[PDB]
């Protein structure tokens, strides 16, 4: 079902194409206590295979995603990668593993899962000192580029720029460039944050269009102003 702002509805689900290979899936959870907060992730189309970035909230929201996959792009998902233990990002671990899909994450977020209520991925991303993925611990990404930009939002969250395009997704350690706050700050390193997205920012300086976890996609404004916005925390 096609909208205004040409977003195609599936369900509960929301899609939009980004790229002629790259689409965002946006789900949607009445939260405890504030209302109903979306969650954004990626779905790439590399060749005859399709890569996920990210879950959705629940295990049938998921598995929401999976049928779109099989309906639009008709394509097996070769592999999904979570960017940190939260439930927007690993609620709908079980649905993957229970598809066959053979899932990612930071070893830290799968070591972090059980005390965050998660399930954790079935493999494990570590990180070289300058925050890029090791290469042995991510086989056959394709077109995706990991990157552990330090602690931010939590002290696990990675990001994933797209080969070919322009885009890079920042998840929930990039704040679109109108948002008055941080949100939630429970696991955040206040003092490492700033320093994290500016990393982000340099990890992907060729990338103009920078999706985010709960904000439509924005500009590199989103980066420097997350980072300014974490300046004024760190500074009390
Ligand atoms: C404000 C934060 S980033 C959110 O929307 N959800 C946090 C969570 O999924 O636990
Ligand atoms: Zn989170
Ligand atoms: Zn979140």
């Amino acid at each position: 079902q096609q909208m205004e702002t040409g977003d195609q509805r599936f369900g509960d689900l929301v899609f939009r194409q980004l790229a002629p290979n790259v689409w965002q899936h946006t789900s949607y959870l009445d939260m405890p206590g504030f209302g109903a907060v979306a969650s954004n992730g990626l779905i790439v189309r590399d060749g005859g295979r399709v890569l996920v970035v990210d879950t959705a909230w629940t295990d049938d929201q998921t598995a929401q995603i999976l049928n779109w996959i099989k309906q639009e792009i008709n394509l097996p998902v070769a592999l999904a990668v979570v960017t940190h233990a939260h439930q927007d990002k690993m609620g709908g671990m079980d649905a993957l593993h229970a598809a066959g899909i053979a899932t990612y994450a930071n070893a830290l977020s799968n070591q972090l899962a059980p005390q965050e209520g998660m399930v954790a991925a079935q493999h494990s991303l570590t990180f070289a000192a300058n925050g890029w993925v090791e290469p042995a611990t991510a086989p056959n990404f394709g077109p995706l580029k990991v990157f552990y930009p330090g602690p931010g939002h939590t002290s696990d969250n990675i990001t994933v720029g797209i080969d070919g395009t322009d885009i890079a997704f920042g998840g929930c350690l990039i704040k679109d460039s109108k948002a008055k706050s941080l949100g939630n700050l429970g696991d955040a390193d206040t003092e490492h944050y700033a320093a994290s997205a500016r990393a982000f920012g340099a990890a992907f300086p060729k990338a103009s269009m920078i999706v985010m976890s709960h904000s439509a996609p924005d500009s590199r404004a989103a980066i420097t102003h997350t980072a300014r916005m974490a300046d004024k925390l760190r500074l009390e």
